[PDB]
């Protein structure tokens, strides 16, 4: 999760 929120922002 963290770093598909880090893509996504
Ligand atoms: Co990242």
């Amino acid at each position: 999760l963290a770093e598909a929120l880090h893509q996504a922002l």
